[PDB]
């Protein structure tokens, strides 16, 4: 939906360019679009919750996913997991399928530029593989946003939350934000004035 | 040793968890500003392990401009060189990923021993847990920080100008022309006045400046 981490597409997929282990775990974010991709030798019920569990650990855990209809998707195994996680599960019979399209063409690529015209060496195979992450995550797709962009909304904030301070008063005065803490005193920075003063850390709160 | 902002400089490093044997190599690299870990199984400890490593590394958290290790073999070899060069990523041989080695292995240990697993855990069941035990440290908030490594890694705080601290020199007094740009509980990068220079001292040579 409108939002990363809340449906995500999972297909597997066979490129024989990297046998054996020539089943492709592929998972899409729908709403940012990255892609996690793990490679197995069949197509188990335990390829699925390593698949799984990888791609959660790089994107982090999603409400749902959509799967096709098992038989390794609807393992008795793999339902206890995804309850087990909390991940709301739909079936049926797409985006995931791009995914596919895209992810071996991309292998495609870097296998031929690197000399090997047919079945990737197996030692190579990893770093491969993980070149087509790097690019198909990071490098712009078209004219229009690369999908670390929309999973991360990446960017350099040059100071903390804003706060209120007390001062001599009583009063809690907005208009602050908490660059260091040190010693029991936070630095702040007054967002309208760029003044920056040390202020006792019980005279700092949360806006 | 450390950066300021992520992507500046990653340590790396291959640690023994007999845990997951027989495939016991863990290349383990951490981002020396976010925070973020990275982790990955091998059989042994090669070249080609290590670029395999750090081309995962890169995948999943950006192309860093310096990698740091210790004297390894694997780190200097002409294959490995010449990959760094390839990608521009600088090296050097010059602490904060014996930190990460011990809070993966800690996690591990949990993981397994949650299982029932106080041994080698099973073969099957190992992709799955090291990816459980990644989670956990990458998207999880370490105790005193309100943001998750991963957020921090995106998402990071880089100070402009930082405020003024007064530094206890050497000699053993304060003295008082420095900025503070990162304050951690063991160290804090400090900016000269005067210089570009950043230098990295512990946190009690440190104090606010009025």
């Amino acid at each position: 939906g409108l939002g990363p981490l809340q449906i995500w597409q999972t297909d597997f997929t066979l490129e024989p360019r990297m046998a054996p282990r020539s089943w492709l775990a592929v998972t899409v974010d729908t709403a940012s679009s990255a892609i996690v991709v793990t490679q197995h030798g069949r197509v188990t019920s335990v390829a699925v919750q390593h698949h799984w569990a990888t791609a959660i650990a790089v994107l982090g855990r999603p409400k749902a996913i959509k799967t096709d209809n098992g038989s390794c998707f609807t393992s008795k195994s793999t339902r206890e997991w995804l309850a087990r996680w909390g991940i709301a599960h739909t079936t049926g019979i797409a985006m995931v399928e791009r995914a596919n399209r895209l992810l071996k063409d991309k292998i495609r690529v870097l296998a031929e530029g690197d000399g090997f015209m047919k079945r990737i060496p197996t030692s190579k195979q990893g770093e491969l593989l993980a070149k087509a992450m790097y690019a198909l995550n990071h490098k712009e797709r078209g004219e229009n946003k690369t999908p670390i962009q929309k999973h991360w909304r990446p960017t350099v904030l040059t100071e903390g939350p804003p706060v209120k301070i007390r001062i001599e008063t009583g009063e809690w005065e907005k208009g602050w934000n908490v660059l260091v803490w040190g010693r029991g005193y936070a630095a702040v920075k007054n967002r309208d004035t760029d003044k920056v003063i040390w202020v006792p850390s019980r005279k700092v709160k949360p806006d």
